[PDB]
């Protein structure tokens, strides 16, 4: 298995993270492609340098810019963010050329690395968005509920997240989708505890999954636990973290997967619901401000250039 | 000594911090004064609740708003930020009604506390500025030099920072000045090491103070180490931390002192220099974007209301 996946795609959780969205200047693709190689490599190398603080990271590339940078070849299923909307439940698409996802248990080291990576890009791209993620309590979303529990574990993570020999040229790569969710915390926190629990489908403190028969059809976990046309579970590996500040704060939702339709099917099920009009009531409490599709290739793919 | 100083004024350093600047709505002083009491108290109480992560904090009150909130009485020496400027060396004044200074070795807890404090203010004030500070490496400024070394230590901190029986009514309070310094890091980091060291007056890595005779008259430490009309050292207790992000980043300079002219004399010496036109060359590398004067009273002063 010659291609090497970037280490931050499947990494276990961290106390802190940085999210950097760049858009490229006109006609710079000849110069960026090798510069992206250096950055990808550096990010990999930093895993070992900063092992002490579990550093890890990845560089991913926007769906709408792939063909300016990599015109000769393409991931089989790559496409733009799947915009959708019903009522107040809006999932907009806002694409960026490049995404740099950085993680560590030390914040000072991410500040340093970010500064460094920014200098690596020279005057070839513009920084468009920057946000900083943080672990909240014992891996909780700012809603006060534990986020992460039913994620793939150990080697299953690789199985779920990484492209394999279905697409030989891009094996080691992952399909990435990012939604910046701005929570309405004042509205949420006026809910009685039982309502909160009924919206997620788990108890808050102890984080105990409801029994099947007890899960409401409008609950987050009922809506995003799907099975394929053959009964098999349809999974993703999420890497999301709380983010923001008083002005604006919520979840930086990140999906990683060997196929892009897993996230889409889940999102459809959340916005549009089950078919008897049972949608995801969690969506009454937060708003997705962005929606971006990327591909994060293997290191080896990124490096074959200049 | 009945008045109790707020615990965050003299606190030892922390890994993280939040800085919140609020301006009050029209004619709300009757309602704010007791609400400020609750907030001050809460911040104190949180020192014990979150001892595990060395939590501490203070609420301070702008020079230009003191008399709307506390018309009956005033700190003896309280006045606006001492604006000054020569050449490109600008120290502007931008005052805010209230400052909430929060600190902790855990960032998640500060996010929570900030959210909470914001809700305490209701619709009586507007949030105007928020920034987050962080320890960089072994307590270094983003210049790569250790910041803090010659600060007062142990009980001397209290001696330097806190008003005493010179002003009985406000004993336990401190005079606070805040400058948001935006560093030009690209410019700084093109300096050869010896130049950097010559600008600060200490060696970078080992942080060794230059000998007197070797300190250049334009070096930061030469300029801000002053003696009074009787030879005695003129001190302040700084509580500054690195802050910001790629868009903008530098030092959140914070001075705390029992008298406000200490910081002023230092700042004058930095901007205007020694008198043979030897100013502080550090100022060629960073720009002070804000300049705010506050008073942080004792808890007991703040609490005597409604
Ligand atoms: C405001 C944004 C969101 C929040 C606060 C949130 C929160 C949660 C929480 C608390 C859980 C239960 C703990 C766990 O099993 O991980 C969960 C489960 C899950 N979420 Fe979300 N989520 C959000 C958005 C999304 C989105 C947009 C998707 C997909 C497009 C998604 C997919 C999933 C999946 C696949 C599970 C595991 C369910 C299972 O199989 O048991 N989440 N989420
Ligand atoms: C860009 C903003 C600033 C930076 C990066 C900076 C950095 C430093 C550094 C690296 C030191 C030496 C280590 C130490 O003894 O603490 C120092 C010392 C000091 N600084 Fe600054 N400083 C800044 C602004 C200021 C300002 C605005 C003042 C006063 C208005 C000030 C007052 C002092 C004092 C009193 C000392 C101790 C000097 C001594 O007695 O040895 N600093 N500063
Ligand atoms: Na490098
Ligand atoms: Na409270």
């Amino acid at each position: 298995n010659m291609p090497r996946e970037q280490l931050g795609v499947c990494a276990e959780g961290n106390l802190h993270s940085v999210y950097l969205m760049f858009n490229a200047n006109d006609n710079v693709e000849s110069q960026l492609r090798p510069c992206i190689a250096n950055v990808a490599q550096y990010i990999y190398e930093l895993t070992d340098q900063y092992s002490d603080s579990a550093f890890n990271g990845f560089v991913a590339i926007g769906a709408n810019y792939w063909d300016s940078l990599y015109p000769e070849s393409r991931p089989e299923m790559l496409k733009p963010f799947p915009a959708m909307q019903e009522g107040n439940r809006e999932a907009p698409a806002i694409e960026y050329d490049l995404f740099v996802h950085l993680r560590c248990d030390r914040y000072d080291i991410l500040h340093l690395v970010a500064n460094e990576i920014s200098q690596m890009f020279e005057d070839l791209v513009e920084l468009v968005e920057e946000e900083r993620g943080f672990r909240f309590m014992d891996s909780r979303d700012l809603t006060g509920f534990v986020d992460g529990t039913e994620n793939p574990k150990g080697r299953h993570r690789q199985e779920v997240a990484l492209v394999g020999s279905e697409d030989p040229e891009f094996k080691g790569g992952s399909y990435i989708h990012v939604q910046k969710y701005a929570h309405n915390l004042s509205k949420w926190h006026r809910l009685p505890l039982k309502k909160q629990e009924d919206i997620i489908g788990r108890t808050k403190q102890d984080n105990i999954e409801y029994e099947s028969e007890d899960k409401p059809l409008t609950s987050h976990i009922k809506r995003v636990n799907l099975k394929d046309e053959n009964g098999k579970s349809i999974e993703i590996l999420r890497q999301s973290m709380p983010y923001g500040s008083l002005k604006e704060q919520g979840l930086m939702f990140i999906s990683t997967c060997r196929t892009p339709d897993h996230f889409e099917k889940m999102l459809h099920s959340m916005v549009f619901g089950d078919g008897a009009g049972n949608h995801d009531h969690l969506m009454h409490f937060t708003s997705a401000l962005t929606g971006s599709s990327f591909f994060a290739p293997s290191l080896d793919f990124l490096m074959q250039f200049d």
